[PDB]
């Protein structure tokens, strides 16, 4: 399997732009950051908010962990890479003490509203505003030849007050290149696209599309985790009574794959639920058929199938949103 689309990219580039093993990181002054107060984590990394003691501006530190070398780096370098593109987070600078304690990377400063309690605020116009918004970092960042690998929405932050948008958490994001094998322990259990859950591991950008397309779904039909599994393979299996297996069996055909008899088993059979069924009076005005074509267009089995980030942009659905970009 190779990327529809942006697939030699990498190649046509030198190889300074995607080796970020050979990066050597050109370090700020620590002392101009101070940290206020900790909206960050434990995981491979915590997040602080701060300021430039310089300018008096507030802005994003985030402390890297136990994570040591290749992922620093590599993370560092896809941002440098993407700095001022539509909607990439930015990175402002890269600091780190004389001594010994290690990394800490700055960012603009972002202001988010626990998505769990923005969603249920927006309008139908607002879903179409933002997926839209996102789609123009995804292409760039594809057409950059980077995926992102962890899109939800968490890592989707957004400033309603000022209708504003960002990307943000490239930790694991990764340079594509045609064939090459990657780890499929990447995004969140609920984000994740089949090819990740039946060890499809030559994926490119387009599991960024089935990522969005789930955070989609969840956004219209008012369904939180659209596809709620409790593990990864019972995250195939809600997929599943879904989409229907017909599907499932022919993407396992086409790429030669074999589940392992306890998953097909546990899968089983299940026929293709209607978009239409998870409508309901209280999604009601979120939802549309040209909503439901768009939705339908991204969560695909096979991802080849899927529309790109580009050919999103153009969907009907989308049509209004493009129109007031016009002048
Ligand atoms: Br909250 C938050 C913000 Br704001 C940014 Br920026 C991040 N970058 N990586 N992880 C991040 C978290 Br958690």
């Amino acid at each position: 399997s190779k990327a529809r689309v942006y697939a030699d990219v990498n190649v046509l580039r030198p190889k300074e732009y995607w080796d970020y093993e050979a990066l050597t990181v050109q370090w700020g002054e620590q002392d101009d950051y101070e940290v206020v107060r900790k909206v960050g984590r434990g995981k491979y990394s915590e997040v602080f908010e701060g300021i430039n003691v310089n300018n008096n501006e507030k802005c994003i530190i985030k402390i890297l962990k136990p994570v040591k070398k290749k992922k620093i780096k590599r993370e560092i370098k896809i941002l440098q890479n993407l700095c001022g593109g539509p909607n990439i987070v930015k990175l402002l600078d890269i600091v780190r003490d004389q001594h010994s304690k290690t990394p800490s990377l700055i960012f603009e400063y972002v202001n988010n509203t626990d998505f769990k309690v923005l969603y249920p605020t927006l309008t139908d116009y607002d879903i179409r505003y933002y997926i839209y918004e996102l789609l123009k970092a995804l292409d760039y960042c594809h057409s950059q030849g980077i995926m992102h690998r962890d899109v939800k929405p968490h890592n989707v932050m957004i400033d309603h007050e000022l209708r504003k948008l960002r990307l943000i958490d490239w930790g694991l994001a990764e340079f594509y290149h045609p064939g090459k094998e990657y780890n499929v322990r990447v995004a969140s259990r609920y984000f994740k696209g089949p090819e990740l859950l039946v060890d499809l591991q030559d994926y490119d950008y387009s599991l960024d599309m089935w990522s969005l397309g789930c955070m989609f779904a969840g956004m219209i039909f008012r369904k939180e985790p659209f596809f709620y599994g409790h593990d990864n393979h019972d995250q195939l299996v809600k997929i599943a009574k879904v989409l229907g297996t017909d599907g499932l069996n022919v993407y396992l055909n086409k790429y030669r794959i074999e589940l392992d008899p306890q998953l097909e088993a546990l899968v089983g059979r299940h026929s293709r639920k209607p978009w239409l069924k998870f409508m309901n009076a209280d999604n009601q005005h979120l939802v549309s058929p040209e909503a439901i074509d768009f939705l339908d267009k991204l969560l695909r089995y096979d991802h080849q199938e899927r529309l790109t980030a580009l050919e999103a942009m153009t969907h009907p659905y989308f049509q209004q949103v493009r129109a007031a970009e016009n002048s």
